[PDB]
C-alpha cells in the first residue's frame, strides 16, 4: 500500500524527469515543433541510462521508461501535449504493466493520472473503425 522507500525512488525518477520537461518545452517552443524533441537532437541529450535508471526513450517529447526500479515489466508512457486549439499542454502519464498489477500501484502514485491527463491504452483494439 504504502511503499514509501520504493515510491520516494519513483519521485525521485519524476524529478529527474523534471529538468528535460523544461527542455522539452524549450524544444517545442523554440522550434516550434513536438516533432524535433527526439533524443539525440535539437538540444536534446541522447537516450541514455543513469545508474539507477533501467531505460528510456525520447519520442517527439514524449518519453517512455521501461522496467524502472522494482517496476520490471513495466512500461510508463510520459505523453506530453502542445494543443493551443485543444488549450492544453501539459504531460498525460501512463502505467503500462499487464502481468504485474502490483508494480501499477506504485508507479501510478508518483506518475498519477487523471482520466483527462492519460494516453489511452487498449490491448488489440487501438484502431478505430470509422470508415465503413
Amino acid at each position: 500500500m504504502e511503499n514509501y522507500l520504493r515510491k520516494a525512488a519513483l519521485t525521485d525518477m519524476l524529478q529527474t524527469f523534471v529538468p528535460y520537461r523544461t527542455a522539452v518545452e524549450l524544444c517545442a517552443l523554440e522550434h516550434g515543433g513536438l516533432d524535433t524533441c527526439d533524443g539525440g537532437s535539437n538540444g536534446i541529450p541522447s537516450p541514455t541510462t543513469t545508474r539507477y535508471v533501467s531505460a528510456m526513450s525520447v519520442a517527439k517529447g514524449v518519453v517512455s521508461l521501461t522496467g524502472q526500479e522494482s517496476l520490471n515489466g513495466l512500461s510508463v508512457v510520459m505523453t506530453p501535449g502542445w494543443d493551443n486549439a485543444n488549450g492544453v499542454t501539459g504531460w498525460a502519464r501512463n502505467c503500462n504493466i499487464q502481468s504485474d498489477s502490483a508494480l501499477q500501484q506504485a508507479c501510478e502514485d508518483v506518475f498519477r493520472f487523471d482520466d483527462a491527463n492519460l494516453v489511452p491504452r487498449g490491448s488489440g483494439l487501438e484502431h478505430h473503425h470509422h470508415h465503413h
